[PDB]
């Protein structure tokens, strides 16, 4: 009873406010009571009591249709129109959930009512597939389903598994099953969404109006064609949606400990609280859920979260203090494995320790979170519903229609006022004429035309092997200002190349692996964690894979390693002390036979962090720190190598005397230097983008030093010094800017970032981002536009950076290959996924991005910009031309009918066919190959576009007034103050002159506004358009000329007197010249920002 306003806990990330509403019964809905109860019964009663009534009914019917559809157009309008608020939750039926800003759209979700275990009524709802339950007893608040997170580490040691099924069903009712099912919306739902679009409703209303104009045969055909076309577009959308279903996650068998026994169960029946075995699967199966590693060790590639292509070691929680509270923020880096991550390698629990062992020898782990609540699940939620689908229904299009409608209202008011001055006119025809003027001034083709233009650009893109799922985002590619790039797999290859070993020769020179000492070959060949599978495939860490391949050694199943190329004796590995994060090092015991003796000589090979072996080396080069710092500044990963010959060990001592001394008196044996190379195309494409006057920004999850180096190599940073903001490690110092070299350290100041961002380049780390978000979000928002590199950025922080850039009114482009970009790709205005390793399964990024390249080359982006500018100019040019034609139409439609002249049906038909042809040839114009330094106009609202439309219309208007008066002065005087209404078209001199002039001026209007020498193919290159303009100019000259009366008669032209012919030709030429000069002068004066 009686939950107040705003029923959510402060600090929920998804939902800002929750108000319950109950749906009204059908008869009590405001869609029916005012409709079924009042207006129609009074009309029916007047009808039974015995044409004007039907018209008044139709306007009532139209108002009703718009009110019902407005509930479809807005969930807020739907709630107001169909539901009432109810403070008592027992009587409520639905809840309208408003998400936090940027976290989607407001939805109306049904409330689920469930009986609890106690027989108590548990109210719950599911919003965006997350269940929120109302806690009625303690807090009287809605809480998200609490996962067993932040618990003490006593609970996890005592869990064993569940020997029951009632509690399992209870857990299933509370948390739900791990459902990764992609629900494909039904065809009917997408088609219903489309049929309620404002434009389609307006077009169907226009079809209804032609049915109202007695076009019985014509209206049904046009309606069927319109519906079939929208259905075909829906079919294409369904095709795009079926691939998303094709992604999903395949059901697989996993080992689960249930009812005191280990059993294989399908991954969908796993519930939180189960203890599961997680291991390297032979099918390259992904981890199904977020799991805490209880026992056993694993190397996992967490490519999904850090974007770093490099596997991270995960350690069991068994070695830690049980009193520690689980912090998901701190412990997840070392102790949590996320769902969908790949287990590269696993180490089974030691046989000596008492406890649970799985049959498959996987690691035993406890499931923390399942389904859509995992980090992958969070990504997937953003994939399904995280941005409004871009429709043709742009605010620009609606304002443009409203502008033309103001002018059409003025024209219709003029026709109404003058037609009401003549009392003889039948009011039905005057209303019909006004309605036809209103419906034809606003042509039905504008959105179809725009979609055809977009589809032509789509066909042009398909030939470049770029697929586009959301075509209406292409014009935004013309507006892109900031291009954000990921590093890994996009600008660099995922393939790591070993450059060699440094510190072997005097100086900095990296000696190639072919020229390193025999001790270095032995150190690289023995100091590895690679293993041989039963099938002989080599499995394990890519860095290690590169190391073993570069040294040309082979590992056998017996953990023996033999050289292929070097005439050295093989090594047998006996014991590995794996890399411990606490020790920052790994060691291997290997033996070799001595040359000419059967005596086994044992050796210790050590690798680890340079800072740790520095203190572990017995003899260290003086330049060790210099060399290390300089190589780390080159963005390479550096490992130190240590070597020791142990001589003869007894077989018992070699296994036991190892534990007593793992590390001491190490010999320095060099630095292994590994680089990730740049892609060969990256520098040229990035130079083209910078040359096109676009700002380049880097946003990557990789380490800041390597990312900054690669960004420098790509000229993302042209400045001499790069400053990294470090957050305070301790509560209370301010954040510090540190040079890449460390030479310059500056405190942060509340001053203007322009001064720092003019002299230095700024790189913000993810830890620094989180610190600024907690401390000063406004300074962060002021800083973001001035940063050049974002490093160690999490996917949600990538989203936040993109959204922050969008809030400043920048049009953003994101390019990525990884799922790490999915949030940014969806939220970017133009997301382009590249497939990593170009030469079927689709990685989620190729589904998440609006655009997908089948090539791993970034040159596609240059193509997208080339295409986007073309499309952006085309639509804007079309809008201008269409506005001009509409005003020409608006003035031709009523003033001429007020003067009583009409086009001939044949004349009008030919004019229409030529007009339709010209728009078809204009919409197919191609972009130029080169990216201009000049930028196109971004928006329809510019001073230039308004003033050019106004001035061209005014010129054309003055021409029409002049020629109408000259025709009236030459037309015979009419002894009638009033024009009859539907006069059978008699070819008159006035009709012929105004028609020929209107056609010539309207064709000039086509010719004048196409502008493309920096942006589109030139006029002589669009040959179809050239033929259209040449045929129309030849037609205009032939029609004006009168060498044959019969030819004019098929066209219905009257022979024009030669004296008047000369005046017409001179004024039409002057009109063309003046309108051209006007447009060119206004472009010269007002273009560019």
């Amino acid at each position: 009873l009686a939950a107040g306003p705003a029923l959510i806990a402060n600090g929920d990330e998804l939902v800002a406010a929750v108000w319950p509403y109950r749906r009204l019964a059908l008869l009590r809905r405001l869609t029916v009571l005012p409709f079924a109860g009042l207006l129609y019964p009074a009309w029916l009663g007047a009808a039974a009591a015995g044409e004007a009534a039907l018209l008044v009914l139709a306007t009532i019917c139209l108002a009703h249709a718009l009110t019902v559809l407005s509930g479809h157009w807005s969930v807020h309008a739907h709630c107001a129109l169909t539901c009432t608020p109810e403070y008592d939750p027992s009587k409520a039926t639905f809840v309208k959930v408003v998400p936090t800003p940027n976290n989607g759209s407001t939805e109306l979700v049904a409330l689920h009512r469930n009986e609890g275990e106690d027989g108590l009524e548990v109210l719950s709802f599911e919003f965006q597939k997350i269940k929120y339950s109302y806690d009625a007893l303690e807090k009287k608040q809605f809480l998200p389903v609490a996962f067993p997170v932040g618990n003490a580490f006593s609970y996890y040691q005592s869990n064993r598994g569940f020997q029951e099924d009632s509690e399992i069903r209870a857990a299933e009712k509370k948390f739900g099953s791990n459902k990764a099912e992609m629900v494909v919306p039904d065809f009917s739902e997408l088609f219903k969404e489309r049929a309620t679009a404002p434009f389609f409703v307006f077009q169907v209303f226009c079809v209804g109006l032609w049915c109202l104009d007695e076009y019985w045969y014509y209206s049904v055909f046009t309606l069927s064609m319109l519906v079939a076309f929208e259905a075909s577009l829906v079919q294409q959308q369904m095709r795009n949606m079926s691939e998303i279903r094709k992604m999903g996650n395949k059901p697989h068998m996993i080992q689960v400990y249930r009812s005191r026994k280990w059993r294989p169960i399908a991954s969908d029946e796993i519930v939180p609280g189960d203890i599961v075995s997680i291991g390297r699967s032979p099918q390259e199966n992904l981890v199904p859920c977020d799991v805490l590693l209880l026992r056993g060790r694993c190397i996992v590639d967490e490519a999904m979260l850090t974007g770093e292509s490099v596997p991270q070691m995960k350690e069991p929680i068994e070695d830690l203090s049980p009193d520690r509270v689980l912090d998901l923020q701190a412990d997840s880096r070392l102790h949590v494995i996320f769902g969908g991550t790949k287990v590269v390698q696993h180490i089974p629990p030691q046989k000596a320790t008492t406890g649970l062992k799985p049959v498959d020898s996987g690691c035993v782990a406890y499931v923390l979170r399942t389904g859509f609540n995992t980090s992958q699940g969070k990504l997937l939620r953003t994939i399904l519903f995280g941005v409004k689908r871009v429709t043709a229904n742009n605010l620009e299009t609606f304002i443009f229609i409203l502008f033309l409608l103001v002018f059409a209202i003025a024209a219709a008011a003029y026709v109404w006022i003058e037609g009401t001055k003549d009392p003889s006119r039948n009011r039905y025809k005057l209303f019909l004429e006004c309605t036809l003027i209103l419906t034809s001034v606003v042509p039905p083709e504008l959105p179809i035309e725009l979609s055809l233009a977009v589809n032509t650009s789509l066909i042009a893109l398909a030939k470049l092997y770029m697929y586009c799922t959301e075509p209406f985002r292409i014009p935004f590619a013309g507006k892109v200002e900031v291009c954000c790039f990921d590093k890994t797999g996009t600008l660099t290859s995922d393939s790591l190349v070993v450059r060699g070993v440094a510190g072997l020769r005097d100086g900095k020179e990296v000696t190639p692996v072919s020229s390193i000492p025999v001790e270095t070959h032995r150190a690289l060949a023995s100091c590895h964690s690679l293993m041989q599978l039963d099938d002989g495939t080599l499995v394990g860490d890519p860095l290690e894979k590169a190391m073993l391949t570069a040294v040309d050694w082979t590992l056998t199943k017996d953990e023996k390693v033999f050289p292929r190329s070097i005439k050295t004796q093989g090594l047998k590995i006996h014991q590995r002390f794996h890399f411990a994060s606490a020790l920052k090092r790994m060691s291997v015991l290997a033996s070799y036979e001595k040359l000419g003796s059967t005596d086994l000589c044992y050796i210790a090979a050590v690798k680890g962090a340079p800072e740790t072996l520095h203190s572990m080396f017995s003899q260290c080069p003086p330049d060790y720190h210099h060399i290390h710092t300089e190589i780390s500044r080159e963005g390479a990963r550096v490992l130190a190598l240590g070597y020791k010959e142990l001589g003869h060990l007894t077989h018992q001592q070699a296994r036991e005397v190892k534990r007593e001394a793992l590390e001491c008196s190490l010999k320095f044996v060099g630095f292994i230097v590994v680089s990730c190379p740049l892609k060969a195309d990256s520098k040229a494409v990035i130079r083209e983008i910078q040359n096109a006057s676009h700002r380049v920004v880097m946003i990557t999850g990789d380490n800041p030093l390597t990312a900054c180096h690669v960004a420098q190599e790509l000229h993302f940073i042209e400045k001499a010094h790069t400053l990294i903001l470090q957050p305070p490690s301790e509560k209370g110092r301010q954040c510090e800017w540190r040079s890449i070299d460390g030479s310059i350290v500056l405190p942060l100041a509340r001053g203007s970032p322009k001064a720092l961002a003019l002299e230095y380049a700024l790189c913000l780390t993810g830890d620094g981002l989180a610190h600024l978000q907690a401390t000063d979000p406004q300074q962060l928002l002021r800083l973001i536009p001035h940063v050049q590199v974002f490093a160690r950025v999490a996917p949600k922080q990538k989203e936040f950076v993109i959204t922050s850039l969008k809030e400043l009114g920048y049009v953003t482009l994101m390019c990525g290959d990884g799922t790490n970009d999915v949030g940014a790709l969806k939220h970017a205005d133009v997301g382009v996924a590249l497939l990593a390793n170009a030469p079927v399964k689709l990685g989620d990024a190729s589904i998440a991005a609006p655009f997908t390249s089948k090539l791993s080359s970034i040159q596609c982006i240059c193509h997208v910009i080339k295409q986007g500018r073309c499309t952006l100019v085309t639509t804007l040019q079309m809008f201008k031309i269409l506005a001009l034609n509409a005003l020409i139409l608006a003035y031709s439609q009523s003033v001429l009918y007020l003067e009583g002249v009409k086009f001939s049906d044949f004349q009008a038909t030919l004019q229409g066919l030529l007009l339709a042809g010209c728009f078809l040839f204009i919409s197919r114009s191609k972009p130029l190959k080169t990216l201009s330094r000049e930028r196109p106009l971004p928006n329809i609202f510019n001073l230039y576009t308004i003033l050019t439309v106004m001035l061209q219309f005014f010129v054309h208007f003055l021409s029409l007034v002049y020629l109408y008066r000259e025709a009236q002065a030459r037309s015979p005087e009419k002894q009638e103050q009033f024009v009859d209404l539907y006069k059978e078209f008699e070819p008159s001199l006035v009709n012929s002159t105004v028609y020929i002039m209107a056609m010539a001026m309207q064709m000039a209007t086509f010719a004048i506004n196409y502008k493309g020498p920096p942006f589109m193919e030139s006029l002589p290159e669009n040959k179809p358009l050239v033929w259209s303009l040449a045929v129309s100019l030849l037609a205009i000259i032939g029609l004006l000329l009168g060498s044959s009366p019969d030819f004019n008669s098929q066209f219905g032209l009257v022979d024009i007197p030669v004296e008047f012919k000369l005046v017409i030709a001179q004024v039409l030429l002057l009109d063309f010249c003046l309108a051209l000069l006007a447009d060119r002068v206004l472009q010269f004066f007002l273009g560019t920002p």
